[PDB]
């Protein structure tokens, strides 16, 4: 048993410093101090995980729970800010009543919606017209989700644009004035929401139905608290798609191909794109290295032990998917867009948890299916129909935030014959 080494910053504000200079360096840099190291943000200490097996052991052991100190802190104030009163402690139980509604089998009944708004989008951006990445994909997003995870009146440009007010209240405890305006109508609409499926809910299959059927203000919290996160999360992924079918057409083109071949002409369907391998590698491939969520964080409960080292038991700990989906170590071309590197014999060449947009542990992402489905629906409808060019300008430099995305990604749709 030994515990973990340090690492290197500065007096009342340890490495809290260097993180803040640039995170995303910071969390790579930390890969070759030790399997597991220990830094020091100001006061308080956390430990950092750097190793692949390790980070999937993290995950996928129940003796972590959530509360992730530097995600807690805004999660006391989620009891509040956003989620409501916690997230997942522990019980779960009362939280298996999610599984049903994103499983692999309640997908293909919101793959009609899923279709509907991809192709939408199709038609609302026409070539010739730079697209306001920031705005539009978040709004793809919303629609989706609450779409299919809720059915009947629509919260259409309503939920956006709160959401909207919202998301860009964290970028630049709560806040102001009219993410104010914003906030009391995001709960006075899902509120809303509530009471009218109340009406004839039958199949309603989705989150809402399942979660009428498992607390009163229980439910306009989990419903705030699934569409909230999920939502910026497809989202920060959707731009960074935008900005690979930019920029290598190539594949953007490679695309266009595999969906006609098995659609022919039809418009992209659910069956479809589980066809569609190529579609979904490079959406893979892209989320690799510009993943929407970058870090994870967890809180243990026991005097632990991790790669040999001595994990001091209520100690919090830290680690970087970002990193670890770009670490040497775990990959070839370690910076080289390669949505081949996904192929069976060079896949297998990767490490176990060296790739898991989502976690392994029940602190997983439930819509692992749903996501991809309506990503690689999305990433199928618009390369066919187009090809995208990234208007000179454009910027598409990374912002670390709540999720990794660019700070002022534009691109323009050009015809493709
Ligand atoms: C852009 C694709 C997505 C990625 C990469 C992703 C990733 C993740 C990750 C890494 C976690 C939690 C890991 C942890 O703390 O242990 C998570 C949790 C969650 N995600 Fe996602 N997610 C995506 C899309 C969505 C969508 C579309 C929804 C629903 C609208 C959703 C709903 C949730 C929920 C409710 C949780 C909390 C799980 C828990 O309490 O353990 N996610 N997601
Ligand atoms: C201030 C901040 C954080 C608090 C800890 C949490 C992991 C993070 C680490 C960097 C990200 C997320 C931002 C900049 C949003
Ligand atoms: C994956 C993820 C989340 C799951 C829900 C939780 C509130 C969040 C919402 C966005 C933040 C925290 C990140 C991106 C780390």
């Amino acid at each position: 048993r030994e515990p973990p080494v340090a690492g290197g910053g500065v007096p009342l504000l340890g490495h809290g410093w260097r993180l803040a200079r640039d995170p995303l360096a910071f969390m790579s840099q930390l890969r070759d101090h030790g399997d597991v190291v220990r830094i020091k943000l100001g006061p308080k200490t956390v430990y950092a995980v750097t190793n692949p097996e390790l980070t999937g052991a993290l995950a996928l052991n129940p003796d972590y729970h959530i509360a992730g100190p530097l995600w807690e802190s805004l999660e006391g104030l989620l009891g509040k800010e956003g989620v409501a009163t916690a997230n997942g402690p522990l019980h779960r139980r009362q939280r298996r009543t999610i599984q049903p509604a994103f499983r692999l089998d309640a997908i293909p009944a919101y793959g009609p919606i899923m279709e509907e708004e991809a192709h939408a989008l199709t038609e609302r951006w026409q070539p010739g017209k730079t697209v306001d990445a920031t705005s539009e994909s978040f709004r793809v997003a919303v629609r989706v989700a609450a779409r299919c995870l809720l059915r009947g009146q629509y919260m259409d440009e309503r939920a956006e644009r709160l959401c909207v007010a919202l998301a860009t209240v964290f970028r630049g405890l709560p806040a102001n004035r009219r993410f104010n305006d914003a906030l009391a109508d995001l709960h006075l609409l899902v509120d809303e929401i509530i009471a009218e499926r109340r009406a004839s809910g039958q199949k309603p299959d989705d989150l809402l139905t399942a979660l009428l059927e498992a607390g009163e203000q229980e439910i306009h919290d989990q419903v705030v608290a699934i569409l909230t996160p999920g939502s910026e999360t497809i989202a920060s992924t959707i731009m960074w798609l935008l900005q690979a079918l930019a920029d290598h057409p190539e594949h953007a083109d490679r695309i266009r191909d595999e969906v006609e071949a098995v659609t022919g002409g039809r418009p992209v369907a659910f069956e479809d794109v589980r066809k569609l391998r190529h579609t979904g590698n490079v959406i893979v491939e892209a989320m690799r290295l510009r993943p929407a969520v970058w870090v994870l964080t967890r809180r243990a409960v026991a005097e632990s032990e991790l790669g040999g080292y001595r994990i001091p038991a209520g100690a919090d700990i830290i680690y970087s998917p970002y990193a670890i989906q770009r670490d040497p170590k775990s990959y070839d071309d370690n910076l080289e867009f390669d949505p081949d590197r996904w192929l069976p014999e060079r896949a297998a060449n990767v490490p176990k948890y060296a790739m898991k947009p989502f976690s392994a542990g029940k602190r997983k992402c439930p819509s692992d299916h749903f996501s991809m489905a309506q990503l690689t629906l999305i990433t199928a409808a618009l390369a066919t129909k187009y090809r995208f060019e990234q208007v000179a300008g454009s910027n598409d430099a990374v912002r670390v935030g709540i999720t990794l995305r660019p700070h002022d990604l534009l691109v323009r749709p050009v015809a493709r014959h």
